[PDB]
């Protein structure tokens, strides 16, 4: 069902996606433990993910959420990092993509910081790093992130000192760091139909000079 369309680096669409990747790197309080040490990426490819069935599933749910929230989907573009990126683009988000041990409950997590999503590319806490070199900071192996369209509807705001169901009458959770003033928010959804994996970004983290 899914096809992947390569975007040309000359297309404005590739350019705005790359910009959202690069401009939302930040430093991490683990010193690079999970995701590696870097200030920027080498973007290698950006693909558009196309799946008629998955799209209609997303927009069906989006209209429902919109209806329960003063006609407002509260739709965002947010990063998602996971070892299951290949299953998500073909079969969609579902409960196996949920993070049972997560702070904001057992749901599917997205990040405004591309570098926060990068910490999950090889597993929770970076797992054991890349498959080939077991290196969480690997500068050689190609990584992949999704940049997804996410319906948040009415989002329960949970301040943070950094499959379950949304709090009653909410459609998602906003996990908002309240200590690190430069950390952007994370969002958790509890229905896989509330995210559509729009872009597939292949990249390397770059060793700082
Ligand atoms: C916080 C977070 C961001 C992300 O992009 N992926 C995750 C995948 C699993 C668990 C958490 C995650
Ligand atoms: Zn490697």
């Amino acid at each position: 069902g899914t096809i992947l369309i390569d975007l040309s680096p000359d297309d404005k669409e590739f350019q705005s996606v790359e910009e959202e990747m690069q401009s939302t790197v930040r430093e991490h309080r683990d010193g690079g433990h999970a995701g590696g040490i870097f200030n920027r990426y080498n973007i290698l490819k950006i693909q558009k993910v196309c799946n008629k069935k998955l799209w209609e599933r997303y927009t069906h749910r989006r209209k429902e959420v919109s209806e329960e929230n003063h006609n407002h989907a509260n739709e965002r573009m947010l990063f998602h990092g996971s070892p299951f990126v290949n299953a998500i683009i073909h079969k969609g988000f579902d409960e196996r993509h949920a993070y049972i041990g997560g702070m904001f409950g057992a749901g599917i997590y997205f990040a405004e910081n591309s570098s926060k999503s990068n910490q999950y590319v090889y597993g929770i806490g970076g797992g054991t790093g890349c498959p080939v070199h077991k290196d969480r900071s690997c500068y050689i192996c190609h990584r992949q992130l999704l940049f997804c369209r996410v319906t948040l509807g009415k989002s329960f705001l949970q301040f943070s000192a950094m499959m379950a169901h949304s709090p009653p009458g909410h459609h998602s959770v906003t996990g908002r760091p309240s200590v690190n003033g430069l950390a952007l928010a994370e969002y958790v959804i509890y229905r896989g139909e509330q995210a559509y994996p729009e872009y597939l970004i292949t990249y390397q983290i770059m060793r700082p000079e």
